[PDB]
């Protein structure tokens, strides 16, 4: 089970995806609702996401038939296309997943934030680092819903500095449009949404907080923070999940004005990592780092509570920390962040504290040397 937000809010969700094309933005909303009664949201919804898995992990495609079986009617504790919660501008969070991964399986965040009074846009990013993605080839195959799909892209030696740049890059537009659609959305223009769900978009007119944006996420989505952040003034602050800085330019990094969180997890971090992690630092701006105690690289994603305890060590999925208590350490640090730097007027300045690692299972900075 993935668990319920902490916050007082009923939370919902849906998915948008405008334009059809694969140029066009594709999200899933993660927003405060009503109090309601609808059914929960199908957690991995097509299967060629699990094919899409399998390929990403390397393993005969029977794997995907049985990540397929096991987890295909799993759901994630959001209420699916419930009403949105009216009569309150909420700010807004752009999520980025990492490699491998794809929108939704990033709920545990989404599902929380939303909790705490934040719509969250989940991207899913079509720059081929999804396991797997779609889009539609003309208006008549969006209408009649006949998907086209993309996997995965593998990379030569030689291509990686290169294109893992150049996708961190279309990773940063792709935040910046998602912004920009929310926006008009919020504005009230119309707009229709390739996928024929029952959810009513003008409910989000006037209910953003147009000044309060920040861009969140883990790994790649981590180096997409950094790159969007630098190239769109409109996201206020950042909070990077583990990030994998690889992909960034060498030029991004003195070119970050807005406030920037990292949190890590114990195990993955590396000296050519937390060197450029440190090269973002300078003492005009605003910079944090905490690493959470024996977690791993997959404790920011939902994966870390779809299997039990001893199978889930055994595949990285979890650490040696509770996948709860890890998931709540990082969600209350960022929460406490958003206040501080989007100016809300929240009781999350009661997480103050794990901001500067001030917690029995915090680790303030690094456990890294760089000497
Ligand atoms: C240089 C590549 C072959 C290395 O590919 C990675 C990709 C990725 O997404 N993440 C999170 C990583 O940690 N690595 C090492
Ligand atoms: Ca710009
Ligand atoms: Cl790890
Ligand atoms: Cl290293």
């Amino acid at each position: 089970k993935i668990p319920r937000g902490n916050g007082p809010y009923s939370v919902g969700c849906t998915d948008l995806m405008f334009d059809h094309t694969n140029k066009g933005t594709f999200l899933r909303l993660y927003y405060p609702s009503q109090d309601n009664d609808r059914l929960d949201t199908l957690w991995i919804p097509n299967k060629e996401y699990f094919w899409g898995l399998s390929k990403f992990l390397g393993t005969h495609w029977l794997m995907g038939n049985i990540l397929r079986l096991l987890f295909g009617s799993m759901t994630t504790p959001a209420n699916w296309n419930s009403p949105l919660r009216p009569g309150e501008k909420y700010p807004l969070v752009v999520f980025s997943h990492g490699l491998g991964a794809f929108r939704t399986l990033y709920s545990a965040i989404g599902i929380d934030l939303a909790s705490h009074g934040f719509i969250v846009a989940a991207v899913e990013h079509r720059d081929r680092s999804a396991s797997a993605t779609y889009y539609f080839k003309d208006q008549s195959a969006a209408e009649i819903g006949d998907k086209s799909w993309l996997y995965l892209r593998t990379l030569k030696q030689e291509e990686e500095t290169h294109i893992r740049n150049e996708q961190v890059r279309q990773r940063a537009k792709e935040c910046s449009q998602a912004l920009s659609l929310i926006l008009d959305i919020d504005h009230g223009k119309p707009v229709k949404n390739a996928l024929d769900l029952k959810f009513d978009m003008e409910q989000l007119k006037d209910s953003i907080d147009r000044e309060k944006i920040a861009v969140i996420g883990h790994s790649f989505g981590g180096a997409t923070v950094i790159q969007t952040l630098s190239e769109d003034q409109r996201f206020r602050c950042g909070i990077a999940l583990d990030a994998w800085m690889f992909p960034l330019g060498d030029e991004v990094y003195s070119r970050i004005p807005q406030p920037l969180f990292f949190i890590n997890s114990e195990y993955f971090q590396y000296p050519a990592n937390i060197i450029k992690m440190k090269k973002c630092y300078s003492p005009d701006k605003e910079r944090k780092m905490i690493t959470i105690r024996g977690s791993v690289h997959q404790n920011f994603a939902d994966f870390t509570f779809a299997t039990g305890k001893i199978i889930g060590h055994m595949l990285k999925l979890k650490g040696d920390i509770d996948s709860n208590v890890a998931i709540d350490l990082s969600n209350k640090a960022s929460l406490a962040f958003l206040q501080k730097h989007l100016g809300l007027h929240k009781d999350f300045d009661q997480w103050d504290c794990l901001i500067e690692g001030d917690d029995e299972n915090l680790i303030p900075g690094t456990n890294i040397n760089t000497t």
